[PDB]
């Protein structure tokens, strides 16, 4: 019953229902596995269909506290409180949690988005104002018999909380180490352009960190990382020359309708660490992953893109573009991150992302930056 429980719009995040306040009122609220706030509109705003009102919930608690969150796109403030939170289609329980009364924004809600907040599902080190405000899915462990581990499938998508659901991918499961708790912190350790490495040393892949963030859109990588990249795709398309904005990901690229050239563009290896000593495996990306569309009436002659890798200078992101046609089990119980192919993933008749392994490395150098 929670399979198809997500829906939303590209490059604008992946929402789920849920209710807060007693009794319930309904807020779609945008799943984030890359912050720790449970936050939602709670003021009339522009781009806000509907808000919390605290004043008609009767299990509204005041925390007395304000807080401030500022993400790499956008920034709230608010007011905390504690109330209870049902998710319909979701587990069937209810539990008491912080939750963050956004009263100003600044290009945080989007227009037409169809969501009202934000569900932060990494841990308590990144709370704000400090890690002594329990997030959701903490809360959702301790006051329920929930399993601690849920699972995203990004196509609409499901997020399944308590366990795996194996009609949800096909092939294995192949896990990487959380390697700290506070981001979903990862180790990245090689990088492959159509099947050439780009040769770095592989902390610089991981520099400042490298996290699995459902609430970023692109694939962010380092300055030096995402240089070289560049470099490398513009060798393996070279075939078409494209503006030096289209790079940057501030311009469009567009093909007559049904005509984008796929197969110029290269396949993305990412190799990460494995649960094992020098062992790895790696998740392929696709052109139709790093190339998103961009929906527009106007220009719907053509099919027109925007290039989804961008460029980072707080580390490695890898946000929707990564995830979707993926099963990403956040195994926190384990203390690992999970990847199998997606049921709902997309591809031609050429090619098909992948995740597979084993890979063995003989270099024994630590890729976390530290
Ligand atoms: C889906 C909308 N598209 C986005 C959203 C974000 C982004 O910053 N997302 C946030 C929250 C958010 C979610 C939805 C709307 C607005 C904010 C996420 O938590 C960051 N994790 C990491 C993080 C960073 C800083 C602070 C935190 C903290 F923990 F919350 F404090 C977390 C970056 C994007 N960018 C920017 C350029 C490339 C790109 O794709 C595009």
């Amino acid at each position: 019953e929670m399979v198809d429980n997500l829906r939303g719009k590209s490059g604008q995040g992946y929402y789920v229902e849920m209710t807060v306040g007693s009794p319930p009122q309904t807020l779609n609220i945008l799943v984030d596995t890359g912050s720790s706030n449970f936050a939602v509109g709670a003021a009339p705003h522009p781009f806000l269909h509907r808000y919390y009102q605290r004043q008609l919930s009767s299990t509204y608690r005041d925390l007395r506290k304000g807080v401030y969150v500022p993400y790499t796109q956008g920034k709230w403030e608010g007011e905390l409180g504690t109330d209870l939170v049902s998710i319909p289609h979701g587990p069937q329980v209810t539990v008491r949690a912080n939750i963050a009364a956004i009263t100003e924004s600044d290009k945080f809600f989007i227009q037409g988005s169809n969501w009202e907040g934000i569900l932060g599902l990494a841990y308590a080190e990144i709370a704000r104002p400090d890690d002594s405000l329990e997030p959701f899915f903490d809360s959702l462990v301790k006051q329920t018999h929930v399993p601690n581990l849920f699972s995203l499938q990004l196509c609409g998508g499901s997020m399944i909380i308590g366990g795996i659901d194996h009609s949800l991918y096909t092939g294995s499961l192949w896990y990487t180490p959380i390697r700290r708790e506070w981001y979903y912190e990862v180790i990245i350790v090689r990088v492959e352009i159509n099947g050439q490495d780009l040769k770095m040393d592989c902390k610089e892949y991981n520099y400042d960190k490298s996290i699995v963030d459902s609430g970023t859109t692109n694939l962010r990588l380092p300055k030096k990382v995402f240089e070289a990249a560049v470099k490398s795709i513009k060798a393996a398309s070279s075939t078409e020359k494209f503006p030096d904005g289209f790079w940057l990901g501030e311009q469009l690229v567009c093909w007559q309708a049904g005509t984008t050239p796929w197969n110029i563009f290269p396949v993305i290896s990412l190799y990460l660490m494995g649960e094992v000593t020098q062992q790895s495996f790696r998740i392929t990306i696709l052109p139709q992953q790093y190339l998103r569309p961009v929906e527009d009436v106007a220009t719907s002659q053509d099919d027109c893109y925007k290039f989804a890798i961008s460029q980072s200078s707080t580390g490695t992101v890898m946000g929707a573009v990564i995830m979707e046609g993926f099963y990403v089990v956040f195994d926190r119980a384990r203390k690992r991150i999970g990847f199998a192919v997606s049921a709902c993933h997309v591809h031609d008749e050429f090619r098909t992302a992948a995740v597979e392994g084993p890979f063995v490395t003989l270099d024994m150098e630590d890729c976390g930056y530290n």
